[PDB]
RNA sequence: UCUCUCUCUCUC
RNA sequence: UCUCUCUCUC
């Protein structure tokens, strides 16, 4: 049943917007300064760093950083009069800590703390890639595609790993892996014990993100390795450009700004009664009709900015621009040309300069985004019935097809990683910029609400470039 | 997590401090007698041969060069009544090796030794550059600049692998090619097992520092040789010779001298409170307020000295004149025309002509020392993404920039090392020597403590040399 | 390490010294004939006739030469009542072999070999020169000071090709070339294979010895001709009148008489545990107490015989007679005005006319024969840095210097060996006969041990000459 | 080398 | 070939 999911998550937004309600309230600001987007993203740093427990417990015996109790940040923008001025009010975790604890009817609302964990590694995505780790582990800077959900940090829960991209899992995996090569750390205790649990669990999100069954053996395989050492690493950087083609089913979890869901549930839209999805038209047209507030430098431009909000709330960053642009239906800048900075504002840049605006967030199609992969490994590898089932007493052979099934349980079972890298070349000598994706699927109108009909796009607009990055 | 590193780095150093401040107990010595730099060599090599255990375990078994149970050297310096006086005084190697037992808290304080090797390899490096074992090789002595770390032993770890350079590197291994070239040191015994073992090891070493995709395969390459003969000795000599330009990003750790340390120790500064970087701004700030004496011989001219021993101190002897003076605030003197030696000082000259005096430190600027590499590597291969992900479920199709693809991969295996030397020197010819680097970077001012604004240097001082040797 | 060298060098030389000794023991000889000269020549020779294991092979299978099954020469010379006797005593080479076997515990004494082969090259080419060859070739009589090691045999090792010079080199280069011109050798039977390898490593050597750059790309593209023919034999002679003043530093062993080893030996004096090296002041300590016996004609004078023993020992057929009479402390008469014959003697002789008599070993000063080449290579092409290691971050351009670092490569090939003949020419025309060497290096005195001090010889006695042939 | 291998972010 | 052309080095 699907009734009681979209029950539990609009439950749960509903109790993210009167939270919003209640910041509003006690923050004493105005109607306009209750739809920046600063104002929300500092304040779920103090949401995040209030629920980091293991934080919380990691500072409380390390007290340094000066003032540091309990309060961090809190760079709050306010208007007088047309200008703009930060105040660094610090607030301590603990009375948030219940005023979550009333606004969610007695819960702690961890699935809400992961849905904007999420949505903050989707703005970081969405505006700085850290090439810079990527080559401190070694590993080329071609790959900035797979950084989906690399801020989020191992304390999210299997919601949270469902969005983490096949890149995020190889970083953290290498970084456990030059620890332990560093110095002996896989001895019998505990601590081995328990960086060995976190492995496998890690591991097994990675072969369920996967699709393909070569990819998915060779992963097993590479754990079969006691002693992580040097050959796993090139192992897994093969793994890494093979999955820049075989791609792995990473969903793409919708989440909005802190305000959005406040002035949704400020005007009385309950979500629990009517139901709400985070896949389909849901977040779609909830933007139709929000206003949103944002604070721009005297130099960059609004335009580009609304753009970067609509891939920061949609995650969409990591995607073709051509269609990010078709259900825009404006073109969509590359970052190559984009004559903005981070949404950010830096603890240092003067206020005089600063300038805030309205953002553009309506879009003129919308479309469902599922947590599967191109139709194009299918077409490489197809599918249908392997065998057959008797149904009536008729005396007759039973067809089965060895040369699948004993592929399937992998008889003679693989020696290394090369072997399995040969079928990888192989697949990938098939792959061809040409395999249309997708089928059966289609682009739809806001007017339509139960999935009728929709358009097919067609793009003969030679090579406009469909890379974000370069 | 940066906090544990700092904390863990201060720790050490706390130590080290404090071992040299129970040295300073223990000797005896005056207040401006613990100043001197040649003491503190004396007791730091002193602490080398103590803690070498290989050495060591070598010597017991072979009690030559007469007086050597387990004592050696001790050229210790007092100053009497302005004149001055050295003494060879011979101390044991347990009872320091326990001083250092209880000078750490029971560690064995490994990374101070590898500080220590590596500041000794910075004195090495700055003072005398190794011709000779180059010419040696027959290896040409134009590429000194690839000398970082050359006097390191082997026993350095991870971290003191981090600073022995490329050239050093293609050193020892055409020491190992040489003694199995003279001799059949492959056999299936566990020398032979250790050999390999070791070679493959300095090459994973290796193919981690170099940076380009097409250095990294032909090193991959190189070890394929089960025998190696006479090929891979000029494949190695072309290895550094293309590194002269593709230089890899090695290591520059800013190692002090023990009595800086000891002085702020002494002070009572704790490193572990407030925190130590080796990197950052931190081992700059204790050198504008540190006083250190030195012995000088009355032809030797004491502001060469006192740059020189900055040169040793920040291992910048392989870095340009021009932004070396920019930072320091006056102009530094090539080794052409230094009017001075090494610091070390001979056992056989006489005691008359020696007198300290004190070593200037202090520099205007400071800047950051990032292990990278030119930013021209990154403008002949430049940057962007090379697949994308599905964010919208629309039928389209998957952008793949598949002639990077098989270059990744190589699909047509390398054939040798010559088609890999044609494009490597079509990337050499591709080099040009006015390609700026390192941009968005700067020199910050030392009441800068958070890298707020740097500036950028400007230098049109025509031809005046960015060569310290030659 | 250099301490596990000596031992070895102390272990072989030892083993010899007791052979020596054994072959006193056995021989029955008195004292003063253990010190004989020719005696040590003579059963060195049967000893060479014993170990040369490929001539064996091509004898057995070849009995002619009469008496001649396993036996060959033995002059021995003995003293009766003051008059001499020869007799032509045969051994065996089974014997002789297994007394080497138990005179060095149970080893080959290959290093042996190569000393003792080593030592002959350098008496053959002090006594005689073999111009003979240089005509039956067609090069010119004036290279004979590029003869070192001309009777030196293949079947010498890596320490035996060391000392081999580069005129004997080209030598057996172009008798090979002329025996592959008269007759089609280079098919593609294993006798052309072994003939390719060989050809091949004699030009690894080669390369090795010398030290300018441009004759290592000369002799290279020398080497790729599958087909030597008329061409390569004119690119070899000018490779030697090349070489003639870009000399190569080939080597400079000093082998000694087996009778003074096995004085030493028989003495008490342990190599081993003192240490003992072929370079250093060792031969020289040695040969101040040291008393060698010698048949000299009636008419033969005994001060230049004495003079010739020495500088055959020390290997300076093609060193100054100027700094050879310096470090000798008398005057060396050339060869022009030797009023000597051959050490050896003819085996028609008679034995009434030659006496008995001492010969003086003795120098003044102790030097080292090292194996480098003349600073004015190094004048013509001097040295130091050509790249920069960046070791602050600054945005700076990194400097490197193109036009040597094209030339190392060679971006544009070389296309025959006339061009580097023409650089050869520039070289040549800028070299000077005026250029001064050992520009830190100097004669010492036979009292110092530890390399103190230095006296710089100044020689200004005019037009002596400085030529031992001509 | 998590005190910055490049597109810049106080955010560990 | 560790006793060392090269700018010093126990």
């Amino acid at each position: 049943n699907a009734t009681e999911i979209r029950a539990s998550v609009g439950k749960m937004i509903d109790g993210i917007g009167r939270f919003y309600i209640q910041m509003c309230t006690e923050l004493k600001l105005s109607d306009y300064e209750g739809r920046l987007i600063q104002n929300s993203l500092t304040i779920e740093r103090m949401v995040l760093s209030a629920f980091d427990e293991r934080r919380n417990k990691y500072l409380e015996e390390h007290p340094s950083a000066g003032k540091d109790p309990k309060k961090t940040g809190g760079p709050i923008y306010r208007r007088v009069d047309g200008k703009w001025r930060r105040e660094l009010i610090l607030y301590d975790k603990e009375e948030i800590r219940r005023i979550w604890r009333q606004a969610n009817n007695g819960d702690d609302a961890t699935a809400g703390l992961t849905h904007m964990m999420i949505w903050h590694s989707n703005l970081n995505d969405a505006t700085y890639q850290r090439t810079r780790a990527l080559v401190r582990t070694g590993m080329d800077p071609r790959m900035c595609s797979l950084m989906q959900g690399s801020t989020l940090p191992r304390r999210s829960g299997a919601a949270g790993a469902a969005v983490k991209g096949v890149g995020t899992m190889v970083m953290e995996l290498i970084r456990m892996i030059k620890r332990g090569i560093n110095d002996r750390n896989f001895w019998r205790g505990e601590n081995g014990r328990r960086t060995r649990i976190a492995y496998e669990r890690m591991c097994n999100i990675l072969k369920g993100k996967f699709q393909t069954a070569a990819q998915r053996t060779m992963v097993d395989q590479v754990r079969e390795s006691r002693n992580p050492g040097n050959a796993e690493f090139e192992d897994l950087i093969f793994l890494a450009r093979s999955a820049l083609i075989l791609r792995g089913s990473v969903a793409h979890k919708s989440c909005l700004p802190a305000c959005v869901y406040g002035s949704a549930v400020a005007s009385g839209y309950d979500f629990e009664r009517e139901g709400y999805s985070l896949v389909g038209i849901d977040p779609f047209r909830l933007l139709q009709n929000s206003q949103v507030y944002s604070l721009i430098r005297p130099n960059e431009n609004p335009a580009h900015k609304s753009q970067l909000v609509w891939m920061a709330c949609h995650s969409a960053a990591f995607e073709d621009l051509r269609v990010s642009s078709f259900i825009r239906g404006t073109k969509v800048v590359p970052r190559g040309k984009l004559s903005t900075r981070g949404v950010q504002i830096a603890s240092n840049e003067n206020m005089e300069t600063m300038e805030s605006s309205t953002l553009e967030l309506r879009s003129r199609y919308w479309a469902i985004r599922t947590r599967s992969g191109g139709n194009t490994n299918q077409q490489r590898a197809s599918s249908g019935q392997i065998s057959i089932q008797p149904t009536f007493s008729v005396q007759r052979n039973l067809p089965f097809d060895r040369p699948t099934i004993m592929a399937a349980f992998t008889g003679n079972t693989e020696g290394r990683t090369s072997d399995m890298r040969t079928e990888i070349i192989r697949l990938m000598e098939s792959a061809r910029p040409e395999d249309v994706s997708f089928q059966g699927r289609g682009v739809f109108e806001l007017s339509d609400e139960k999935a009728t009909s929709p358009i097919v796009p067609s793009f003969d607009m030679s090579n406009e470039g469909s890379y974000f990055f370069g």
